[PDB]
């Protein structure tokens, strides 16, 4: 489908369950990995990766050290640990690390994104969703500035507005989407341009 290798990000808080899960219900086995960092507590993180995969088409799964990033398949980072992105050779992976806690937060959505930008520069779409504080808002700008388009929830169906709305603030956001309409915006730049092989 696509020339090149393309993931999506994204970070979520308080609303973030409902969220995700309507976020990636449309997606098919043909979509590009998706890899998540939800603020929750460790053992959550591997119930929310099973509760969504009994509903969804795609894979999901709490991320483990070092598997490969595939396609068709959502990683959820564990709860308690950082989860980044990274590339050994040819292939993107996950990288989880017990470093200190981001934006008191750990996993960090800031490290999330810092790591997304660095690894996929363009090629990747991030995400930012309903939730309180500030984590995700200076990573979401590094990637906004390494030229990867940039999604924010919406102040109406957010639960709560926060994380959204700190991102917009620090000016890394492409657009700003109602959560009806994410899924459809992420998938549908991912793959504009040249991205699909013709």
């Amino acid at each position: 489908l696509l020339s090149s290798e393309k993931l999506i990000a994204i970070g979520a808080s308080t609303g973030g369950t409902e969220a995700i899960r309507h976020v990636l219900q449309p997606l098919p086995l043909s979509s590009p990995a998706v890899i998540i960092t939800q603020h929750m507590p460790p053992g959550f993180t591997r119930s929310f990766a099973e509760r969504l995969n009994k509903l969804c088409q795609i894979s999901v799964k709490e991320a483990e050290d070092g598997e490969r990033v595939l396609p068709g398949h959502a990683y959820i980072a564990p709860g308690d640990k950082h989860m980044e992105l990274a590339r050994s050779g040819a292939n993107y992976q996950i990288k989880i690390h017990d470093g200190p806690p981001v934006n008191r937060h750990r996993p960090s959505v800031d490290v999330l994104f810092h790591s997304v930008a660095k690894h996929a520069g363009r090629n990747a779409v991030g995400v930012i969703l309903t939730g309180m504080g500030n984590d995700g808002a200076a990573g979401m700008l590094a990637m906004y500035q390494a030229g990867a388009w940039t999604i924010a929830q919406n102040e109406a169906s957010c639960v709560v507005f926060g994380m959204p709305r700190e991102a917009i603030n620090m000016g890394g956001v492409s657009e700003v989407v109602d959560l009806s309409q994410v899924s459809q915006q992420m998938l549908a730049k991912i793959s504009a341009g040249q991205a699909i092989r013709i």
